């Protein structure tokens, strides 16, 4: 949330990179670094805080009632066939893949019916994704 | 949340990288580093905090009632066949894969019906993902 | 949450890397490092804190009632066949795999019906994932 990077290959503060087939002959490198860093993140100052929830019921009739959670899956159908016939023939199935429901990165976080939240929360993702490398 | 990186190959503060087929002849490297780092993360100051929940019921009729959790799976069908016939033929199935429901990284975190939360919580993911490398 | 890295190959503070087929002849490396690090993470200051939950019932009728947990699996069907016939033929199944429901990394954390939470909690994942390397 402050100093988040995505760095492909090389990361450095001071880099004297030298690579194939070079001459580094009579150099006189000199450095003088002062890199102070003061972090005061998420410092808080609270005198009072109240999280109050009340429920009063009385002399009431509560008939057929449903409270359903956030995500519901019902009557979901995946009906993928694969019929292959061959009579005096040549078939060369190379790098053939059939992909059905699939995830890689799944993060859920208090997806509820009732929630009273105070504070800090976050979700950070960094990857190098690559599905198929079919050479 | 502060200093999160994704670094591909090389990470350094001061790097004098030298690589194939080079001459590093008469150099006079010199360094002088002051790298102070002060972290005061998540320091808090609370005098009072109350998490209050009450429930009062009375002289009430509560008939057929359902409270369902966040995620419900019902009547879910995966019906993938694979019929392969061959009569005097050649078939060369190379690198063939059939993928049905599958996860890699799954993190859940207090996905509830009722939640009273105070404080800090987060979810961080860093990977190098690669599904198929079919050379 | 502070200094989390994902570093591919090399990690260093001061690195004088030298690699194949090089001459490191008359160098005069010199260092002077002061790398103070002060961490005061998660220091707290509380005078009072109350987690209060009460439930009062009285002279009420509670008929057919269900409270269901967060995740419910019902009537889930996986019906994948694999019929292979062959009459005077050649079949070369190489690197063939059938994948049904499967996980690698699964972390759950107090996904409940009722929860009163105070403090800190998090979930961190770092990997090098690779499903199939079929050379
Ligand atoms: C630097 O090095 C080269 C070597 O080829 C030399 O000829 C030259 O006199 C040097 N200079 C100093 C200032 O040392
Ligand atoms: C290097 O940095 C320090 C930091 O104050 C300074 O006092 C000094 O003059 C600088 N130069 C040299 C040659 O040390
Ligand atoms: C708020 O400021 C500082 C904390 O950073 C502290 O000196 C002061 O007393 C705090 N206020 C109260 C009411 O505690
Ligand atoms: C509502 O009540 C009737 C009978 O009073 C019942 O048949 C029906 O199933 C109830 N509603 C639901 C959604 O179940
Ligand atoms: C640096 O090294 C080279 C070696 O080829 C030499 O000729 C040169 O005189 C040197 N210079 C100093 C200042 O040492
Ligand atoms: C190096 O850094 C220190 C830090 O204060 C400084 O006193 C000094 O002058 C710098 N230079 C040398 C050559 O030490
Ligand atoms: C808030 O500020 C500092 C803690 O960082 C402390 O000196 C002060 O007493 C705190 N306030 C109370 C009411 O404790
Ligand atoms: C509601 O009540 C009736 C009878 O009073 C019952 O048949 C029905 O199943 C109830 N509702 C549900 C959703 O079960
Ligand atoms: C550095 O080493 C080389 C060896 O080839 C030499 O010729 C040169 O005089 C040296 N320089 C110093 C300053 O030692
Ligand atoms: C190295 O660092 C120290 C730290 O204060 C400093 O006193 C000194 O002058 C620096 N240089 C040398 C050559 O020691
Ligand atoms: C809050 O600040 C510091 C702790 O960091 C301490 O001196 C002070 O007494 C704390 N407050 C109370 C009420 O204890
Ligand atoms: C509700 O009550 C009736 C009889 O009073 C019963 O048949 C029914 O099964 C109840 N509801 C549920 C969901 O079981």
């Amino acid at each position: 949330s402050i100093d988040v990077k995505y760095i492909g290959v090389k990361s450095a503060y001071v880099s004297y990179d030298v690579q194939k087939r070079t001459i580094y002959l009579n150099i006189t490198n000199t450095l003088n670094i002062t890199n102070n860093n003061y972090y005061s993140v998420e410092v808080e100052n609270i005198t009072a805080q109240v999280q109050f929830s009340k429920t009063v019921i009385g002399k009431a009739r509560l008939n057929n009632i449903t409270i359903i959670g956030p995500l519901d899956m019902k009557q979901i159908d995946y009906t993928v066939p694969t019929v292959i016939a061959e009579e005096m023939s040549y078939m060369y199935d190379f790098c053939t893949l059939i992909s059905i429901k699939v995830h890689n990165i799944v993060l859920m976080m208090q997806v509820t019916v009732t929630t009273t939240y105070f504070g800090h929360s976050e979700q950070i993702s960094q990857e190098r994704y690559q599905y198929v490398d079919c050479g």
